[PDB]
């Protein structure tokens, strides 16, 4: 259907998906899907298949 | 249907998904579906599939 | 249906999902969904199909 | 049907799901589903699916 | 359908998705699917396909 | 001597010297000295001379 | 002497000297002296000679 | 002697000298002195000599 | 002797000396001394001589 | 002596001395002085001879 934004933002700052570390034997980001990051952010029908994602460490 | 946003946001910061460690063996992060960050955001119709995530550790 | 949104926020500050951690083995995120943050923040219809996850350790 | 929000809000600080440890061996945070983080904040029809997270150590 | 951004941002400031460390034995990265960053975003049907992501080690 | 002033102040409004009227033939405001409005206000040795006023009406 | 000022003020307004009025034959304002508006306000030996206003009427 | 200032402020708004009239045969203002205004506003030895004024009306 | 200012203002606005008026027969505005307006303003030994100002009317 | 400035200012806007009239005979401004007007100003010694101005009207 229909969508809309209005946005009147001023002095926006925006952090997504960050990691800080200090000795460390791994740093691991998985992303199986979308990722939006923004001051004004819109977003539809981003996975429409199968967002699975494994990390496995044996 | 419809959907409307009126965003008058001033002086917006965000942070979305983070982490921050010292001396830690690993860092994981795991998204099997969809991240929207921002000062104003939408989403609909992310994860139309299946947003399965594993991690195992053996 | 209908969905509206009036938001006249001022000085807005957001975090979401954050882990903070000293001299640990392991960190682990998971997410098998949709996050969404923001100062103003809309989500609908995100997981349609199967939200699960497993983190699991042998 | 019919949804409305009408937020004026001034000064918002908003934290969702946060951890801090010190010394731990583990650190696990699992989502299954949807995570809605803001000042002003709508979430609907978030989980259509099965929202199921199994976090076993053996 | 129809949709519609108004965004009227001032003094944006965005970071997407991001690492830091120090002394770590690796760093992944891993996106399957769509990232969209910026001021203003937008996306829709970005992952019509499945969106699956493994990050095994062994 | 020594005037020391340590004002952690939030929020604040300051008004100082204000008139309304309707249908009043005059307004009239004299000083003769020093005003100070503020937030925070110091003032010293303002009026070292002879602070005298009138307002006469005939 | 010695004078400081610490001053952390934080969403300061400020109005000094103000008239307002309607259907008045005069408005009228005299300052023979000093006038400091402001957040943070400092005066010192501002009338060091005579401030004297006469605001007469026949 | 020695004056200092720390003025750490945000959000700052000033208004000095103002006056708001309607149908007003006059509007007169007279400063025989010094104005300062702002944010953060110091002044000092401003009126070394005589500030006297008048708004005689015959 | 010494002036120090230390001045670290964000969002500063500032009107100094201001009329509005309607249907007035006259507007009359005197200074005879010095204005300083800013967000960050010093002012010394602005007025070292006679600041005496007349707005007679016969 | 020694006169210092640290102004770390930012986004200011400043009005000095204006006059808004609407079907008036007459807008009168007079400086016999100094004007001085900025986000950050300084002034001494402005007015070292006599500063005096007369608006009469017969």
């Amino acid at each position: 259907g229909v969508l809309y934004v209005g946005s009147k933002t001023k002095e926006g700052v925006v952090h997504g998906v960050a990691t800080v570390a200090e000795k460390t034997k791994e740093q691991v980001t998985n992303v199986g899907g979308a990722v939006v990051t923004g001051v004004t952010a819109v977003a539809q029908k981003t996975v429409e298949g199968a967002g699975s994602i494994a990390a496995a460490t044996g």
